[PDB]
């Protein structure tokens, strides 16, 4: 529909909106290009591995690169609602957010591209639950806000895509990564990666806490609503922890290999903390 | 509704596509930050003029100020549509263009805000014309791909959008600027910013001629519909052109002060220009 009229003809950018300071953030910390790490080791790396070896990645790679191709997608409804409804700042700060997620997808897919996995359908590696995260209830709830933008709504947008899916999964993967590779000495280009993704994503969720508590201020009962959307998905985040601890178990090839010790248990309880953690951030009042 | 599955899971990003080529280098050359742009010397060059110098200059800024608001929230129904048809290369090089918008915005109200007119309205100089465009006709276009993605839809958002808004005004609106306050030896924080807005919307064009292109390139009655599109919308660029015109010369101070021949004549002509440029952008064929 039309436009009334433009905020920055009106009068100016809100220059002391909170989303405003994390789009400056965001600019100055956002400089980094998936195009300039050299991959050239992983490559080395992923080669020397056996077969079995080679395998013990991939589930985790297969999470993240449709995770990150999931949320470039899904992002969008959320920045047309805040639009519509006026939030310049917001709009502004979601084009670097949009915009990260870009670099996270092509990050991935060039690892994939240099270590010669491209071809291989890593499909075989989402279960159930996963896909009942990422190819459902995370376009659902996003998809939604193209025709109800309720406060109901956005709050279950922003607790499935900031709270649980980035907030809870993607941290608990980089520290996975952190645990397992960086410890093996494999793939620096990947980890190099992750580390500037992990940097980007301290934004996001920042976004995603701003938006949920913002809406909680209205009215506490809105507070409700949020505990109830995290505990609704708890049980696929934590089906999918267990898919995945029991496919690093049954393949231990690269843990021996490596002389490694990854501690299954310590992974999983990483994972309950940022779900409790990503609650405490959000108060009642 | 849900993913069927990601394109970076099952293979990888298309790197040889055209709008992978363009995200690319829209990486390499959108480092420019509107933080960093000095606009002391403007403050005290707005300062010194008359109040009927200063007013000589709100027109276009007005015009400016609107616009990249209106690209900045509209694009996003065109994102939405290429990637609901699995156009991933198309929306990683859209949220660069989103991006690049944004700052686009933001410098223009920076330049407000710095010369001390943030809290005029500067909505006055909107005339009937320029509503029918930024108001009415650019989000109607836009707005529609989310219920109508058909190749007709697709052709008439771009038109609209990246060939008159873009290609026809902000080309015209820059050269004015340069044709202005160059000569003048003004406002040179502004003029780094319009250098700066000229890059970026290089590659914006390029994105609205690839998507033009790519559905005439199936079907040759589309061009006729593009010529059509572009005609409708030229009453209404004219009828711009002419109201800022007519402002132009009823006030002729700041010319006089600082020695410019403003030919509105060779600014009109220019504009006709673009328009007939961006139509032989598109090959029929
Ligand atoms: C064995 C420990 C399991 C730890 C959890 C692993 C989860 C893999 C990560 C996939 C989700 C990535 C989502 C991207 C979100 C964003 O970038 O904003
Ligand atoms: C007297 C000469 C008139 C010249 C025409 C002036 C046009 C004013 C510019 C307003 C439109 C800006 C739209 C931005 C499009 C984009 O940023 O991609
Ligand atoms: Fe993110
Ligand atoms: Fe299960
Ligand atoms: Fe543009
Ligand atoms: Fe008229
Ligand atoms: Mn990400
Ligand atoms: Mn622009």
């Amino acid at each position: 529909v039309h436009h009334d009229g433009f905020q920055t003809v009106k009068a100016t950018i809100d220059w002391e909106h909170p989303m405003f300071k994390l789009y400056e953030k965001a600019k100055r910390n956002g400089k980094w290009n998936p195009a300039d790490i050299d991959f050239s080791q992983d490559q080395k790396d992923f080669a020397s591995l056996t077969s079995e070896e080679k395998i013990s990645a991939l589930p985790l790679v297969a999470g993240f690169s449709a995770g990150e191709e999931a949320v470039t997608l899904d992002i969008l409804p959320m920045a047309h609602a805040l639009a519509r409804q006026g939030r310049l700042e917001d709009v502004l700060f979601l084009t670097t957010f949009m915009h990260d997620e870009a670099k996270h997808v092509e990050m991935f897919s060039r690892w994939q591209q240099a270590v010669g996995i491209g071809q291989m359908d890593l499909s075989v590696f989402h279960n159930d639950h996963y896909k009942r995260i990422f190819y459902e209830a995370l376009p659902e709830a996003m998809n939604r806000l193209y025709a109800d933008d309720s406060p109901e709504a956005v709050i279950r947008a922003a607790t499935v895509y900031n709270m649980i899916v980035e907030g809870t999964l993607a941290e608990s993967g980089f520290y996975t990564f952190r645990q397992i590779y960086k410890k093996a000495g494999l793939f620096p280009g990947l980890l190099q990666g992750i580390d500037y993704l992990n940097m980007d994503e301290g934004r996001h969720i920042q976004f995603g806490i701003y938006t949920i508590q913002r809406i909680v201020n209205e009215d506490e009962r809105y507070y409700e609503l949020f505990i109830r959307y995290m505990d609704e998905l708890w049980p696929h985040v934590i089906g999918y922890v267990d898919y995945l601890t029991e496919l690093g178990k049954r393949q231990q090839q690269l843990a021996r290999t490596y002389a490694l010790e990854i501690d299954y248990d310590l992974l999983r309880h990483y994972v309950i903390k940022q779900f409790n953690l990503r609650k405490k951030q959000i108060s009642r009042t």
